[PDB]
DNA sequence: ATCGGCCGCGCA
DNA sequence: TTGCGCGAAGCCGA
């Protein structure tokens, strides 16, 4: 393994136990380098390694929708451990005072876990330091140059992190070794039991079913590895064509998959490496997985306060200041945009691709971003009401690029600034006429005209 | 250091 | 549509 995707975070005896890897943000058997290390140090010392996911109260925040597809991810992932003779454990509960019970009650000797910049995950990390006594490792196993190598400062913009990324690169792009099964030696309620749960809050219609498609992508391994091979053999040699277009469905569809790290960017970067297409559509593509997923995560990182206004650059919230008392054309609450209730047919066409699908187009997420800051009372609420229904509804929600892709729609964070306006100062503008010189828009409104 | 280099619109 | 040149606009890093 390349060392330095390893911080080391508490530093002990090495127990005589098994090495535990607390399973967080990358919830696959294969392409793991967390994983992978666990195993490493589980072989050197002759012991075991384990798997232990904690199942936490925050699946209330979001829905049916994601809480489905995770917990079906990980019944497929607990057939493919236990065929490599790795059992996984399943807590319930708070991870600082569950993880620590853990390693405590069953001897682990050292403790691993993957790599997150989200806040909570640091409250957790920091508790299960205070806690135990074995030493404690991290491993960046979502990202291709890990996230503290590739910058140690938040990054202006991504043509100056996109340097520093291509100069680490043919040092971190590497085949991945094989997970080598242990020589050494309840799921089911525990859906059954959250779905009751949400099941007063699933977005139905006016008629008694549900909002939500779930047939669009299927959770797992195996279905994220044949979404994957689908892209790179249909769509990615005209993705830089049509990328942009919401009529054509040429993306990966990848993101729900990496959210939840059912499959690593890292081998999808390998194969779309090796395969012969366009050289601009793979650039093109190159450029989204590569320093767009990576400078979000680099965002979240350097920056506490990533899900509110003062993470906006300096420009950005002078302008915004300066423009709170503009009076705007609508304001709409957030349970309006919620159930598409503006003028605009374009937004809400967008709003119900989010509704009833959970993933919205790429291009469209940018569009409904900013309307929502241009229709809403003030900045804070919009970015309000833009968190809210980007994690209430994405299926990739609650994620880094999430927070990092709203922070560029409506406080121009990775962006610059533009030609001076009411309500919206500075930042840049995005026109319903300027969507029809783009893709026949009256094509995706007709596609989505539920709004019953 | 001193400057290059990161949507909407008019038009053919 | 479709490409091009332009506009308005602040800032990083050679
Ligand atoms: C308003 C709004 C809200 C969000 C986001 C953007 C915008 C404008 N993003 C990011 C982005 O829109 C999203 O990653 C793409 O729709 C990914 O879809 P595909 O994988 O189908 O795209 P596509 O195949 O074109 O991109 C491939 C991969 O590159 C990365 N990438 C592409 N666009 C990116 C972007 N704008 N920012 C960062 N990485 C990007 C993603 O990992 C994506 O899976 C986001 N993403 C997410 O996963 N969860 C979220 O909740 C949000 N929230």
């Amino acid at each position: 393994m390349n060392p330095k995707r390893i911080r080391a975070l508490k530093s002990g005896k090495q127990g005589d136990g098994p090495v535990v890897y607390w399973m967080s943000r990358d919830q696959r058997a294969e392409d793991n380098w967390a994983l992978l290390f666990s195993r490493a140090i589980a072989k050197e010392a002759n012991v075991p390694v384990v798997v232990v996911f904690c199942l936490t109260d925050e699946f209330l925040e979001a829905g049916i929708r994601q809480y489905e597809f995770m917990l079906k991810g990980l019944q497929e992932l607990e057939v493919s451990l236990s065929r490599k003779k790795i059992p996984s454990f399943f807590l319930r509960g708070d991870p600082g005072e569950k993880i620590s019970r853990f390693v405590k009650d069953y001897n682990a000797g050292t403790l691993v876990t993957d790599f997150s910049p989200l806040r909570i995950k640091n409250q957790w990390i920091e508790k299960v330091i205070s806690g135990i006594s074995i030493p404690f490792f991290e491993v960046d196993a979502h990202n291709v140059v890990p996230c503290w190598e590739a910058s140690q400062k938040h990054e202006y913009a991504a043509h100056t992190f996109r340097p520093k990324l291509y100069a680490l690169l043919p040092e971190f792009l590497e085949e991945f070794p094989e997970l080598e099964p242990n020589s050494v030696t309840t799921l089911s309620d525990v859906l059954e039991t959250g779905v009751k749960a949400l099941l007063p809050e699933r977005a139905l219609l006016k008629n008694k079913d549900p909002l939500f498609e779930p047939w669009h992508f299927e959770p797992g391994e195996k279905a994220a590895k044949k979404v994957m091979e689908s892209f790179i053999a249909d769509r990615l040699d005209s993705y830089g064509a049509l990328r942009n277009d919401p009529t054509k469905n040429m993306l990966s569809n990848l993101s729900p998959y990496l959210h939840f790290g059912q499959i690593s960017s890292q081998r999808v970067v390998l194969e779309v490496e090796k395969a012969e297409s366009n050289p601009g559509s793979k650039k093109a593509f190159l450029d989204e997985i590569l320093i767009w997923k990576e400078i979000s995560d680099n965002f979240c990182y350097y920056n506490p306060g990533y899900d509110g206004f003062e993470s906006f650059p300096s420009w950005a919230k002078e302008s915004l200041n300066a423009h709170r008392n503009d009076v705007r054309s609508h304001i709409y609450t957030l349970e309006e945009f919620e159930a598409g209730k503006t003028h605009d047919p374009l937004w809400n066409a967008s709003q119900m691709e989010l509704l009833s699908t959970g993933k919205m187009h790429g291009y469209m997420r940018m569009y409904w971003a900013k309307k929502i800051l241009e229709w809403s009372e003030s900045p804070e609420k919009a970015l309000e009401i833009a968190i809210c229904l980007n994690d209430r509804y994405e299926l990739d929600g609650r994620d880094p690029n999430g927070y990092a892709g709203i922070a560029w729609s409506i406080g121009g964070v990775h962006d610059r600034a533009w030609g001076e306006r009411e309500v919206t100062g500075k930042i840049r503008y995005m026109s319903y006429e300027g969507c029809k010189r783009k893709f026949d828009v009256k094509l995706y409104i007709e596609k989505y005209s539920a709004l019953d």
